[PDB]
């Protein structure tokens, strides 16, 4: 056992690493960079040969990372997420082939699988009497870092007048700094599943079928599997659609970072406003899902049918409201699933729901989006995503009536 770190030097460093690990100013401007005059990629190569590999590689690495997150005690995977972000921005700046960007999506899928490597790091690092204050400060440092990277990426592009290549070298400097900050993180001695000194598995399975027959876990897991698979299929491809609506030559008029900083600012407001709604609106739960999914059905339809370049701000508003609609139902889903679950059980169910949502996301993106399937453009596949939410909101509205008139 090593020497214990100072407490104020620990929380001010977890909230500084969790702030600096989100600083990727050129993250919202990857698609205007790939579809720009610096990359030599067709519009049909980005939406049908590169971006479906993001959902393929996410399915392949979600279970290896989630096991390696708990086996390696959450410090090498926070380093793997930092080194895969450098490998994304090294393949952005030095990659020219389509296979160089399919590899880039492979490295970005490692970082998306390691998004829980920081939320579960401070869970095992901090004692439970001190955890909810540190998890409040950390989460408010993550969503401040996600906000201020899109603001810094927008101010460098619009006000600063830098190119997308220069912005990705600025983003590469903020990402090598996040690798150095991940080296000085205190590794925990025991983990939640594998490193525990002790069975854990036996207990889990035995305490699962009791919790599997809960009408709120079984309802919101089906939301997490299907209504979140269609969510991320919009977020992957909305930057390809914004490059089609307003195909500007000047990089300073792109405003992808202002539309992803506002969706983070609205995503933090609706997630805060959901915390006073998790319990008192849990009875009218299928009607809340069917009301938001039908709202997401109209916003994705509004994205797919705005064709004039002057209505690019309507496409920016129909995605800030789309991310605000989804991030409203995430604290309600996180509460109603993990209410009567253990911490080992809630880590399993949220990992299984994210895995099953990645199977649905892979099945749709192979049929609808991939060139080996249909090979649809981003407008004709956003019309299929619009009727995907409309099919889902009708199923939840029938469930809010065929289980709502039985009283
Ligand atoms: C970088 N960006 C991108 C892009 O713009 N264009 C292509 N072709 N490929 C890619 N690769 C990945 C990424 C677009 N795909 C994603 C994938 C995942 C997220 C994501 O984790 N969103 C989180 C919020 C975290 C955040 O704000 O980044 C959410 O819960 O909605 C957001 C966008």
């Amino acid at each position: 056992d090593p020497e214990l770190r100072s407490w104020r030097h620990l929380v001010c460093y977890l909230c500084f690493y969790g702030f600096m690990a989100q600083i990727r100013p050129g993250e919202s401007f990857i698609t205007p960079y790939l579809l720009g005059p610096d990359k030599n990629f067709t519009r049909e190569q980005v939406t049908n040969e590169i971006t479906p590999v993001l959902s393929y590689s996410y399915l392949a690495v979600l279970v290896p990372v989630f096991l390696l997150t708990d086996y390696l005690r959450y410090t090498p995977v926070l380093l793997l997420q930092g080194l895969s972000f450098v490998s994304v921005w090294l393949l952005l700046l030095l990659g020219h082939s389509v296979a160089h960007m399919q590899l880039m999506e492979l490295f970005y899928s490692v970082t998306m699988a390691a998004r829980i490597a920081y939320s579960s790091y401070i869970f095992s690092l901090v004692r439970p009497a001190r955890y909810q204050r540190v998890a409040g400060y950390s989460r408010a440092a993550v969503l401040l870092g996600v906000f201020t990277s899109s603001v810094l990426g927008q101010l460098l592009v619009t006000v600063g007048r830098v190119s997308f290549s220069t912005l990705n070298y600025i983003s590469l400097a903020f990402l090598t700094f996040s690798v150095v900050l991940a080296l000085f993180l205190k590794r925990p001695k025991r983990s939640l599943f594998f490193n525990r000194d002790d069975s854990v598995l036996a207990r889990m399975l035995r305490e699962l079928g009791d919790s599997l027959r809960r009408p709120q876990l079984r309802l919101w897991s089906l939301w997490w599997v299907f209504n979140s698979a269609g969510y991320y299929l919009v977020v992957y491809y909305v930057h390809i659609l914004w490059n089609e609506v307003d195909p500007t030559t000047n990089s300073a008029r792109v405003y992808n970072g202002a539309a992803d900083a506002a969706s983070t600012l609205l995503g933090a407001i609706t997630s805060f406003a959901a915390g006073f709604v998790k319990i008192r609106w849990a009875r009218w739960s299928k009607l809340l899902i069917a009301g938001v999914t039908a709202t997401q059905a109209g916003l994705v339809f509004l994205l797919a049918h705005t064709r004039h370049p002057s209505s690019i701000w309507l496409c920016y508003a129909a995605f800030v409201l789309f991310r605000g609609s989804y991030q409203f139902l995430v604290p309600i889903a996180t509460f109603q699933i993990a209410s009567s679950l253990s911490k080992e059980l809630c880590a399993l169910v949220f990992g299984v729901n994210t895995f099953f949502a990645t199977i649905v996301k892979t099945i749709i993106t192979f049929i609808v989006s991939d060139v080996r399937g249909l090979g649809l453009p981003v407008r004709k596949q956003f019309q299929l995503y619009s009727v995907y939410f409309l099919i889902l909101s009708i199923i939840y509205f029938l469930g809010a009536m065929l289980d709502g008139l039985r009283h």
